[PDB]
């Protein structure tokens, strides 16, 4: 329970969808947005397509995209990793997605739980994720800059990635 001592995203591991364990200090040097993602959500549509736009626009610039599948809301993420790399596919996501989680609870993962202790990753009255794709704004030192909410659509973020490339 060491994830409140953690001063930056690189300091976690989390498993790709694939089953791999993967070190997060691999995005040293790179913005990240980071997301809890779902595939049966009024949101996802517009949300995955401006993800992949964005990765797309901004891969060469040093814009790195992590999902995070969730079900804790609506149930709206029940499929199996396998089936949920497949649903990305449709959408051609090239960014890294990562295996199912949990984002709020004890059993949250603590890469979740650090970004809503973080001065810039608390939320509105409460640190809760309320939904389907809130998004973390991570830096190149893998610190939370900034957190969207769900009905923040992710070309919303595009303003403030300038600042950090």
């Amino acid at each position: 329970d060491d994830w409140r001592c953690a001063r930056s995203m690189h300091e976690f591991s989390a498993k790709d969808i694939d089953g791999h364990m993967v070190n997060l200090d691999k995005y040293r040097g790179f913005v990240c947005i980071v997301t809890n993602v779902a595939s049966q959500c009024g949101k996802t549509e517009v949300n995955y397509t401006q993800l992949v736009d964005l990765h797309a626009r901004y891969a060469e610039c040093g814009l790195r995209i992590l999902l995070f599948p969730c079900n804790q809301f609506g149930k709206q993420e029940p499929g199996s990793n396998e089936e949920i790399k497949e649903f990305l596919a449709g959408y051609n996501f090239k960014g890294d997605a990562f295996s199912k989680i949990c984002v709020n609870g004890d059993d949250a993962h603590p890469l979740w739980k650090w970004m809503k202790i973080q001065p810039k990753g608390k939320g509105i009255l409460g640190n809760a994720i309320k939904w389907n794709f809130t998004k973390f704004l991570i830096d190149k030192n893998g610190c939370v800059v900034k957190r969207y909410g769900p009905m923040e659509e992710p070309l919303v973020i595009e303003k403030d990635l300038p600042h950090y490339f």
